């Protein structure tokens, strides 16, 4: 029964079948739990351990490298030797990667947690009801209860389901729907119907939501709905529905890694088409056990080579590192991945109150009627300073200081602003300044009166937890308050009846003193109040009021009016009902109209500013606001949103606006709006999905269960720090401070780590790619291998680890800012930049190939072999080629190997420096320009010594220190590479430019 | 220049290039030094103190424990809780014993000597030289003499190298080469050349040997050898490459701990395998944390429990104890683990004279020729009683005492004893007994003139010291004895050459008086006397003497025979040069035939028993004795290791005789041999060897440095307590009284601890394969830790140690004699004995775990919880199998523990009963059959209820008293092991019997 608001007490008894005075029956009990279920959220899914673990092994290329395992493990099995103190190493290390990699994905499942769980704290244990079986109450748990059953909740009990109140045992009840929102106001609840049948949950007075909590009272009622089919559980299943994309990085990186697969079994190929002529060999002669053996080596090199195996590593250290730097400007991201999405930022909806503004609010100005006159009339506007709660300030008037003593109407109106308030001040002994306690608005009030002192009260003599409410206890003292007539969107007002003070046993005196939105309360006056005198209220003097409330509501002031009257003739106490809200906007009806007060929200001091940098970063601004749209835009004017005179007619709208426009315009409002006012529950969700229609990046900000939906689906659903556990989890970011800047700032480091990121990663692609020549090379020329996987894995490991990390500390570019977001399908590497790493491909394929094919032939200290066949042979089974010797294994020597990977290091080295930007010479971008990267490479290269001279390293990495003349060797090799690139970007800037 | 002796003084001279009146020269000083190296045997390789501590780490089993330590540190470190005063103890305790470990260790290696160093005590300081750079002799550090140089020694003067006597300064030189052998008889020097290149030592009459004492004289010489070239250098190098296996113990518990270490790695893979179910575990949930704690928790456990902590000292002290049992017997063990090797003994090599024989020598026979006539030839044999030195006994022939000085033979016979003699008789005042001063043989001789009395002198009329040499002093008045040709190996005899008393320039009248072997004696008479009377000497006579000189020496007087004889025309006193000892036979040429005298030396009064109680043992006993062959094969026969007429022919060998025989030959010789007589300076060795290669557990007896490399090698080198410190520091035993039936005893005895060692090893061990089941049973069903580290260390090292200990008092087999020596390969558990203790262990495992989890389930005073899924759960994050209550560490509650641990202890106690026998029921073999034991018992029990009573001790480890109804069911779940067991043998008794 879902529709349990609009009916009425007696309805939802009738609907269910059951009495208010038993409760259900342990049949009904049977049977309503069978057709509704048990009262919670479904559990989540399960997923074993093993089953994570296999989950770990889903990847492409974790596939390709555990399949590299087993060929490496069988070959070093099914082997014939007797050094085996490195023969299980290279599969060992291949395998211990994944291990590694399979740790930490595991790791990671067992310390997240989502925000679908998360709404399971709001659901308490146990709750009360009321059933047949019984007289008194009986507890059970909030699992077992079910639509029908008669509740009972009291204060401090957290509501264990949403129930329609019967009725109220105790005076008045309070409950806090914090959860759902944020404003911990407690509101006021009621049993009469609610009759719009759509109502939203704001306005169903009459309801408990469960997972809210009672502040004050005692009622009974009956439980309208349970499950996924509360409020907060059909949050449940809007979140539960939505879809997360990848980042458009792990879309980029996804694709590479399907084509680098698709790519390696086409060198397989390949490198097979080019051994064709194996089939015109003799039937008798060479090893058919030798041949396999070599092309599942190079497979296991091929696989290893184009792998890069620390990218993994290096962009989560750099990660890691930028999110503990986002941490020091008070952005606190929760997902890693959520750096990169963060700088592609298109759009960015922020809610204005705490975020755009300071949410401390100050009355700045407040005008009463000066006389009525016929056709003439004049107001008495006036102003306020003091834009904290602090009682320091002053009244002027014509901008000099008055005493708003002086004026009756001023007392009058500060007697409305005091005893019409829920609210006070109070001085905090640690902060040392007036801290405000309830509403902002009328804490506003508050500070009001102090500084009015409309009866020159002596404060100066208190101290500051005493003046505090100075002024205020005065104003109480010369009326009881009876009761109050809360606020309601419904009238948007709210009253308090007062009584004399210094009375007794009179029949007259009574008064009314209401406060609310101007139009309405307005509406409702049939007199107004000129001193301590009264006068019809007439159309022109009702315009002038109105006038002068639209210059300061939509005018620069960008002001929130408030108008205040008293109903001189309150009707007879005994005539009112307390009881149905319905029946407060009559009671408020024959008003007296006394004044209105202009109260302000100030926006961030940095706001401006940020506002700005988005236009310079193209990227929009999208306000929501519960202001009404008329404020709404003057705000957004205010702080550049919308130019002073610019025309918005199309770019703001209200949610009743909205909502009144076809899916079709709806959609199109989205891409040309920047202010959304008066928005519906459904909204937010319905704008990042027509702005997700036209591709944009964008972020949402929110809190309470009600946003935990919205900031699911944007890309980057946004936090506050005080906002609520849940919104946070749900959230791709949280702001320490609340500060839109925050977000700015976010964005822009975010776009400052991608420009890095892509430069560390096209770093180290790059050099996979040219891994994968040197192994193409040796195999299609049938040379000895020049390079190894365990050598290939320490480079992609460490030694080129340690550089790519440090590429990830690039200084940014000062035009950051200053660029439209970057597009989510923007390649890394693409047209000059690709063929760019082509001829560095083979460049470094061809260095390390000749290098160690080098020391074969021309080296001093080697086997000068020059042009000796190494491709006609390696079999040595004829031994022909070479007459007199016994010689045949010196083939697999460390000393060609050492070269090679002696030359990859350096090269690596090199190319290194031609990272720290994608077009800009070292001669004008110098390397010293990043003192880490040239910290790093003097690190891997001493690194590259240690395994070449700490003995146990050498021999398991099957290598040899190489001659003074060796390494010279290599420098005339390497060093090389550094020219090569800059005239490749020579070639980008000077004839690649339009 | 090794072969010195056989080189004479000139090519000694020659080979060295050094003058005998100047020495050498400071450059030959350096050259021969660089050449030769230093005189000194190498220094012990040293073995630092920090070099040591760390080898008392390279055990498994200290490995395995160190490891647990480090574990339990930290477990007791990365906690949460507050009751540290009993974090630290667990891993302290561990700590701790592996210290007192090393301790004992390190105090070993710092009170220990060995053999090799012993023999730099032979080395002296300095030495005397002659070198060119100086006229007078100096003195240098004997390190410092090198080949070559001509050097020094008067009497008091150690020998410092091995030198070839040049010229002999004083009348005689006489050495004191007892550090070789132990007759302290000095020996004199000559500087003739030894023609022999292969001569013993014992015949280098012309050398020096380094460590040898210069009992007489003053000599020159040149150094010959120097360092490890000397004799005892050699002796060093044979003893230094002698490898010494560990004991059947050492290696039996050495393979215990190899397999228990590979045991425990395989239950923890099994702890493992048997949670394999935890894959599919929820992937949120459960502290990973506590989990891993868990398992390693239990490793701590299960290294604490395989391994039988107190098994080291409970070995110590049974060892320590039976040492000073058997030292009682006059047995001195140096070699606690000798105890038990000595138990195997498999055959035992003893010495004939002063081990198996008194070595107290006495004359019981002589016989001189009564008359001689053509064919016809009688012998005038008689007999002498007194078996001590002491004068007191007398002559008889054909049973009947007559007068020695009726028989002239016999006064020449009696002269010649008396004159051809270097010793004499002492009669001591303390002792009051006659003591010999010299040889034992001549002093017999001495004893016999006494006794004879030839000259009817008045003795009844002196004292005891005063008739001690009375007959012998009335004969040396008759001649003067002018010099004496002493004994050589090479003619086996000696002489003296006496002139006429009361004479005075006479040209006749001289007398040669020669004493010896009878073979070659008697070959150079050429002449009989018979009374005063001689004459040729006949073919048939010479056999009358031979035969009966056979008789006495083969036959059951088993007598040494002495021939004596006068040359009674010895040449002239010119035409002699007492310096060539090499013409002493020609000297001895053309004697007279006087008589021969058989002398016993009496078979220890025990040795008849103890090579029975061998022959009862399987315990082969071998002989071996400087007789000849054939009195030693009646020596044989006469103390029982031969049968009266047996065949013995190839189960006796002289040194000579085994020499002929093939290394192939020599082998099977020693398997068979019983007597070996006249034995190489190189066979105690080859026997030791050749007796190993049979894998017999050989004893070997000995002294003086030649000994030393034998008694190094056999397995249970035995010395004399009358022997040299050398041969007592190479042997495993010292013989305090030096009888050949205290090694017998010993051997018992020693089989008498080992039984009682395999008892109470076989009871721990057993205790620690309980442990571990229970430790097992424990984590594979998931329980709470029954008994933990600080527990299972009191029982293994107090509780258990104590029963163990008083096992090592069980009283012996009476048929422990009666069988063969004991396997080396005997295993301590193997069979059905295995499948007992594995049938206990398992009793144990499921006693002592089920104790505990009774207490949780089935206990008045307990948390009663029958089934309560004790596995499925000890998570208590959730709770909800336990829903109203607010407590789970009740699992951690002292109680369940105390039950586990005194079912251990009380099963422990039980099991100790039924370690007093391997097969035989408590009924047969009664618990009070070792009293020892039971009150072990006792005060076992009396220290488990002190830990339990005593507050410091209940909480430090865990426990808490049981109800009187706690304990009843301890006596429940202990006391049926007994039958158990008792079954259990029933089985190995009625059907394993075959
Ligand atoms: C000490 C504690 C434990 C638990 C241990 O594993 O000892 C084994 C072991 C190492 C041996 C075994 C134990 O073997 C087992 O208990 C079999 C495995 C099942 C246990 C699993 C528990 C859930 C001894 C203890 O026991 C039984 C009952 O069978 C007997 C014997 O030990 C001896 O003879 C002692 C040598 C001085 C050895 O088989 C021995 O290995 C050898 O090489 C021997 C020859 O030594
Ligand atoms: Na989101
Ligand atoms: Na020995």
């Amino acid at each position: 029964m879902e529709a349990a608001h609009s009916k009425s007490t007696e309805e939802c008894l009738a609907y269910f079948g059951v009495s208010e005075t038993t409760g259900l029956t342990p049949d009904q009990v049977k049977r309503h739990l069978e057709k509704y279920g048990h009262n919670e959220l479904p559990a989540e899914e399960g997923k074993s351990l093993w089953e994570l673990v296999i989950e770990q092994f889903e990847d492409l290329l974790v596939r390709i490298l555990l399949l590299a395992a087993c060929i490496s493990f069988v070959l070093a099995w099914f082997e014939e030797g007797e050094e085996t103190i490195t023969a299980f190493v290279e599969p060992f290390v291949i395998l211990l990667i994944l291990i590694a990699n399979a740790i930490v994905g595991v790791w990671q499942e067992r310390n997240a947690e989502n925000a679908i769980e998360a709404l399971k704290e709001y659901e308490p244990e146990m709750g009360k009801v009321y059933r047949a079986d019984r007289k008194s109450v009986q507890r059970i748990k909030a699992r077992d209860i079910v639509p029908g059953d008669i509740v009972e909740v009291a204060v401090g009990d957290k509501v264990p389901a949403d129930i329609r109140i019967l009725s109220i045992k105790s005076t008045t009840l309070r409950v806090d729907q914090s959860i759902l929102t944020g404003e911990s106001v407690s509101v006021i609840k009621h049993t009469e119907p609610v009759p719009d049948p759509r109502a939203v949950n704001q306005d169903k007075k009459n309801m408990l939501f469960s997972g809210t909590n009672i502040a004050a009272g005692k009622a009974l009622g009956i439980v309208a709905t349970t499950g996924v089919s509360t409020e907060i559980g059909k949050i449940r299943d809007q979140m539960a529905a939505t879809e997360q994309d990848k980042t458009p990085l792990q879309q980029k990186l996804d694709e590479f890694g399907e084509q680098l697969s698709k790519v390696i079994s086409l060198i397989c190929v390949a490198v097979w088409l080019i051994n064709i002529g194996h089939f015109n060999d003799p039937v008798h002669g060479g090893s058919w056990i030798r041949g396999a053996i070599y092309y599942f080596k190079i497979a296991v090199a091929l696989a290893v080579a184009a792998i890069p195996e620390g990218l993994p590593a290096v962009i989560t250290t750099c990660l890691a590192l930028g999110t503990r730097r986002m941490a020091k400007k008070n952005a606190i991201v929760r997902s890693l991945p959520s750096v990169e999405t963060l700088g592609c930022t298109s759009v960015i909806c922020s809610d204005k109150t705490g975020t755009l503004t300071t949410n401390q609010m100050s009355v700045c100005k407040m005008f009463i009627i000066d006389k009525v006159d016929g056709d003439f009339c004049s107001l008495n506007e006036f102003s306020i300073t003091g834009s904290t709660y602090a009682p320091e300030g002053e009244v002027l008037k014509n901008d000099k200081p008055i005493r708003s003593g002086q004026f009756d109407g001023l007392v009058e109106l500060a007697t409305i602003c005091a005893l019409c308030n829920d609210s006070s001040l109070d001085f905090n002994e640690t902060k040392g300044v007036y801290e405000k306690v309830g509403e902002a608005t009328e804490t506003a009030l508050t500070t009001l009166v102090e500084k009015m002192n409309v009866f020159n009260t002596e404060v100066r003599n208190l101290s500051k937890v005493e003046r505090a409410n100075a002024c205020n206890s005065v104003i109480r003292q010369l009326m009881k308050k009876e009761f109050t007539l809360e606020f309601s969107r419904d009238r948007k007002s709210m009253s308090v009846y007062c009584s004399p003070a210094k009375s007794s046993r009179a029949a007259v005196g009574n008064k009314m003193f209401v406060k609310g939105a101007p139009e309405g309360v307005i509406d409702r006056c049939n007199y107004v109040r000129v001193g301590t005198t009264r006068v019809p209220m007439t159309g022109p003097v009702k315009e002038k009021i109105l006038s002068v409330i639209k210059e300061w509501g939509t005018g620069r002031d960008t002001l929130r009016c408030l108008a205040l009257a008293t109903r001189d003739t309150p009707p007879k106490r005994e005539e009112m009902v307390l009881d149905d809200s319905s029946r407060f906007m009559e009671y408020e009806t024959d008003l007296t109209f006394v004044g209105v007060v202009g109260m302000l929200d100030p926006p961030r001091k940095e706001v401006m500013g940020s506002i700005q940098l988005c236009r310079d970063a193209g990227i929009r601004v999208i306000m929501i606001t519960g202001d009404n749209k008329g404020t709404a835009i003057a705000i957004c004017r205010r702080i550049g949103i919308f130019g002073e005179n610019e025309e918005v007619a199309d770019r703001a709208y209200t949610g009743r606006e909205f909502d009144d426009l076809p899916l079709a315009e709806q959609r199109e409002a989205c891409r040309r709006a920047c202010c959304f006012a008066r928005v519906e529950p459904s909204h937010k969700s319905k704008i990042v999905e027509y702005l997700q229609s036209y591709d944009e990046i964008t972020a949402m900000t929110g809190d309470g269960v009600n946003d935990a939906p919205a900031l699911k689906k944007a890309e980057i659903g946004i936090a506050m720090g005080s906002g609520t556990a849940v919104a946070k989890t749900a959230s791709e970011m949280v702001l320490a401070d609340d500060n839109f800047s925050t977000i700015v700032a976010a964005v822009e480091e975010g776009r400052a780590i991608y420009n890095n990121m892509k430069q560390f990663i096209r770093y180290l692609i790059s050099s996979n790619v040219g891994e994968v020549v040197c192994i193409f090379l040796t195999a299609a020329l049938g040379l000895p291998e020049a390079l190894i996987p365990v050598q290939l894995l320490w480079v992609n490991l460490v030694t080129d680890g340690l550089p790519a990390t440090a590429l990830g500390f690039n200084p940014p570019d000062l035009d950051i800012m200053d660029r439209p977001p970057r597009s989510p399908k923007e390649p890394l590497i693409s047209g000059w930049l690709f063929f760019r790493y082509m001829a560095i491909g083979g460049y470094v394929g061809a260095a390390t190939v000749g290098a160690a094919a080098w020391w074969f032939m021309y080296a001093e200290d080697g086997p000068g072999v020059t042009y000796h066949q190494l491709t006609h042979f390696m079999q040595c089974t004829e031994d022909h080629p070479h007459f007199e010797g016994l010689d045949c294994e010196i083939f697999e020597a460390p000393e060609p190997m050492t070269m090679a990977l002696s030359v990859l290091v350096t090269i690596e080295m090199c190319n290194a420096l031609n990272s720290l930007s994608e077009n800009q010479s070292l001669m004008r971008m110098p390397p010293w320009v990043n003192i880490w990267l040239l910290g790093s490479i003097c690190l891997s290269m001493s690194l590259h010594f240690l395994i070449l001279y700490v003995d146990p390293l050498p021999m398991i990495f099957k290598l040899k220190a190489l001659d003074l003349t060796q390494w010279l060797m290599v420098l005339k090799i390497s060093l090389p590479v550094i020219g090569l690139d800059e005239i490749l970007k020579f070639i980008a800037r000077n004839y690649l430019e339009g």
